[PDB]
């Protein structure tokens, strides 16, 4: 059912997470109706998404206008409002300190 | 016996694998003989140093003027050449496209 997933390091705000990302915009927030539930303070209710569209097309990520912003590093940068970047398997991106890796199922 | 370890996250490049950090010179590099070989074509021969200290001092990252460079994270910081960076536990380090990770044990 999943198309991929999105893990999440342990670090600063607590243990390691694996989370599923399905076809559709997959948000990333603090809020626990969220696809990617982070409930710290540095993430903003609505952080980014990932949008999956066919299962044989790569994921699109966006920033939604976070405050602590949302980090690539292909090329190294942030990644401002509105802007896509689509993913590859095993990439690897931040949202605001938090490190996550993409995996495709 | 080992008093740190580079961890380097999975990607296009292979699976992830880990590295044990000892006193002295730790030599970064696409060389078999380095303390840490990186086998990949981005990577130059000699590419980095971490050098670890005693005395519980902070260890010290050094680019050894590579071709693709070497970048820290969390904030973004590009390592020029000739540059002692003081590592901190859990620091984010780019050798060109490779992710990795340092921890002291």
């Amino acid at each position: 059912e999943p198309v991929g997933r999105l893990h999440i390091f342990s670090g600063a705000h607590g243990p390691e997470k694996d989370f599923p990302l399905h076809l559709g915009k997959n948000v990333v927030g603090r809020m626990p109706d969220c696809s990617v539930a982070l409930p710290f303070p540095s993430i903003s209710k609505q952080h980014a998404e990932i949008e999956i569209l066919a299962w044989d097309k790569a994921p699109i990520l966006r920033d939604c206008g976070s405050l602590n912003g949302t980090q690539i590093l292909r090329p190294p940068k942030v990644l401002s409002p509105g802007v896509s970047h689509r993913l590859r398997d095993q990439e690897l991106i931040l949202f605001a300190d938090l490190l996550c890796q993409y995996h495709r199922l």
